[PDB]
């Protein structure tokens, strides 16, 4: 996509070499803003082919409150298996915290009823926030959240998320990021029968991987295609209800995929 | 200041009227960013005069982990009191998340000392994270956190904060968030041996309310003034030892003030 490529490009021309935790190097920025219009096409990268089963299915299981990978196994989805420990778990990551934040008195919130609670009686509050940055676990967690706060807002008829990424692997983890919450945006705007407006993204640390040049730099030399419409087949009881057979990417053609390493 | 400015003009051109929680009225954008590179001067509104006695004592009770306006107001900052209660309490706020962020399991979590400890042992974290936003103790506070979670980021012996600001007064508050943020970010390079790099502000719902257009509308017919320069004069033992008298900002020279009404 034009807004993707276009940062992929402002990394290799401003970015700072930088050491990271992983020990591969970056180049990398702080601080970038870029902006989906739904109404425009599902924002989904078609320079390379993505894997939509990963995507999909990890949002789900971040919905049902899951932190266990045993569900993404179920369904052939590999991407978090480096980090789960012997029984497959990954502790109380963004699954756990969305859906039963443990208060200090013990109670659990959960924090997506409330978001569908405020847009149906609410719709103008500027508190709409689910948090996967929770400091009083992050210790237990098995990677700290990198989508770690998002923002939804409701003008018009149109419903607009924000999400604030403090770690943005561009090559892989940013096409996931893009197509999971706009996935979401969609979902939530059915269940409050809204119009989709935009998915804002905003990073923190931003970064190109060492061992990821020779695969942006082939990207980088692909023509983006026209983006595809997602079609939701079935209006579910509830948000956490959809299944991945309800879900309809129409017109997807992209470029061959890429294979790149993940730094663990 | 040129970027402030411009903001005020981007919400009277595209904003949508809104209702809100106050019951104003306010012309809304929803997603915005800007970045002040630190080493051009201290960000300090100077189309208005801003109050420096209240934006640097709010940042030092801040700070101490105080929540009561007591300490503002053997200060005299009044700036918080008409959210506070009886006994001057507003909960459990900005300043006992950033230094006592209450666990489950009971223990306290001093988020500063924290952070300290990362820019001194591990500077390329992409961890550096200070969150005001407590889900579990939401409900306790007398106005929920609006300038929410900030980052900050190290490079090129440079450091650079991003604050996610959830709301945001346009005329009123941002003014008073831009310049405490930016002090902040010149507190800590000093403790911990870096120069200051860019402070990138990021907004969720950006407005400016119904009854603040004849202000907005004379500050933007004011010409920008050269941007004043912050001196430190003492470095403290610690971040938790300034003291009002040790800040400096040289060459100063602002518009007369706009008085504007706050919404409650
Ligand atoms: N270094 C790093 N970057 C990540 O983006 C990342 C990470 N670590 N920690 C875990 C995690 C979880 N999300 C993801 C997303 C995509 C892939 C991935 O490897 N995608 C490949 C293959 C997809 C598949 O399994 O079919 C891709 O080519 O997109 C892995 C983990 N993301
Ligand atoms: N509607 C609203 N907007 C705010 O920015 C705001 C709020 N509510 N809730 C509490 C709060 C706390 N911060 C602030 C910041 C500035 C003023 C204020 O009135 N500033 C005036 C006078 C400063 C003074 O007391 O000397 C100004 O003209 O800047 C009030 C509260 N901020
Ligand atoms: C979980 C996840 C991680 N990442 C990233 C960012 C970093 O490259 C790395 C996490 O490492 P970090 O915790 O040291 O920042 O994986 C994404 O980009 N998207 C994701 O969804
Ligand atoms: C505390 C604080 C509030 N505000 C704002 C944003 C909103 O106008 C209002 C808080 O209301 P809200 O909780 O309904 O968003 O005051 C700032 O802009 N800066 C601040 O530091």
């Amino acid at each position: 996509m034009k807004q993707y490529l276009e940062l992929m490009q402002k990394v290799l021309d401003e970015g700072t070499q930088k050491n990271d935790r992983t020990g591969t190097g970056t180049l990398s920025i702080f601080g970038h803003q870029m902006r989906f219009n739904l109404q425009d096409g599902f924002p989904l990268v078609t320079t390379k082919r993505c894997h939509l089963r990963s995507i999909i299915h990890e949002l789900l299981w971040f919905l049902q409150g899951d932190t266990n990978i045993a569900y993404l196994h179920e369904n052939n989805v590999t991407i978090w298996d480096e980090w789960a420990d012997e029984n497959g778990d990954l502790g109380p990551v963004y699954g756990k915290q969305w859906r039963a934040w443990p208060t200090p008195d013990g109670r659990h919130i959960d924090q997506i009823t409330t978001v569908l609670n405020q847009l149906k009686n609410d719709p103008d509050s500027r508190r709409i926030i689910v948090s996967a940055w929770n400091v009083g676990e992050l210790d237990k967690m098995a990677l700290a959240p990198s989508h770690a706060f998002f923002q939804f807002y409701v003008a018009d008829g149109k419903l607009s998320c924000q999400l604030y990424q403090r770690s943005c692997d561009v090559f892989l983890g940013l096409p996931f990021n893009i197509a999971s919450y706009a996935l979401l945006v969609h979902m939530m705007a059915q269940q409050c029968d809204l119009e989709v407006g935009d998915f804002v993204w905003t990073g923190g640390d931003t970064h190109l991987y060492s061992n990821h040049m020779d695969q942006t730099h082939l990207q980088l030399s692909r023509e983006p295609r026209p983006l595809p419409k997602l079609i939701i087949k079935r209006k579910p009881e509830s948000i956490f209800d959809y299944r991945f057979e309800d879900f309809e990417i129409e017109g997807y053609d992209p470029h061959p995929g890429i294979k790149a390493p993940v730094a663990i």
